[PDB]
């Protein structure tokens, strides 16, 4: 069995803590603390490999410490999420790749931009504009749903393989 040490980042509200349950539970969790950060683990096969998922569901102030920088640099991949109905959270995606690019002293760290709230009508975000966003940073975009499942296990699914592919460079 393999660890993989992924990491989910992105604005308040965008569906991290619930993407993260969705993963780890198969349930639609609703208005989780909103302040509460906490890791789980979720054991799963990708591709015949047995991994054991260890995800940091990231939360509370915005703060730089060489604590803090220092713990954000133990992640292996980065789940950088937006909701597709808040343009300010789309906007944010930026600061999160350069931040990741900062404590892990690299320019090629794994990560993917995840779409989230697929399943809303009131749409803000489109899928080119998300598609030209990835395609820049050169990672994979993914859409998904924290409320019906749609996309969750292609996100950290991905995530993995691109840990993978990063080991072989
Ligand atoms: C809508 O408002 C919010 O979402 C407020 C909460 C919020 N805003 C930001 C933020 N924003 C809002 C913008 N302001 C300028 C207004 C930038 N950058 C953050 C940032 F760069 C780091 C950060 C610090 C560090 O040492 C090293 C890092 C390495 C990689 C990734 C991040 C960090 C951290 C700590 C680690 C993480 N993640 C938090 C930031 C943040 N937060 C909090 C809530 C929502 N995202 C996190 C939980
Ligand atoms: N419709 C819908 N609601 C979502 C989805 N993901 C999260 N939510 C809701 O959006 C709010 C914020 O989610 P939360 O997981 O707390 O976001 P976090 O602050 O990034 O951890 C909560 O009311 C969730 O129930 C999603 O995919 N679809
Ligand atoms: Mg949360």
């Amino acid at each position: 069995m393999t660890e993989y040490k992924l990491v989910v980042v992105g604005a308040d509200g965008v569906g991290k803590s619930a993407l993260t349950i969705q993963l780890i539970q198969n349930h639609f969790v609703d208005e989780y603390d909103p302040t509460i950060e906490d890791s789980y683990r979720k054991q799963v096969v990708i591709d015949g490999e047995t991994c054991l998922l260890d995800i940091l569901d990231t939360a509370g102030q915005e703060e730089y410490s060489a604590m803090r920088d220092q713990y954000m640099r133990t992640g292996e991949g980065f789940l950088c999420v937006f909701a597709i109905n808040n343009t300010k959270s789309f906007e944010d995606i930026h600061h999160y790749r350069e931040q990741i690019k900062r404590v892990k002293d690299s320019e090629d760290v794994p990560m993917v931009l995840v779409g989230n709230k697929c399943d809303l009508p009131s749409r803000t975000v489109d899928t080119k504009q998300a598609q030209d966003l990835a395609r820049s940073y050169g990672i994979p975009f993914i859409e998904t749903s924290a409320k019906t499942r749609q996309g969750v296990d292609d996100a950290f699914y991905t995530l993995v393989r691109e840990i993978r592919k990063h080991k072989e460079k």
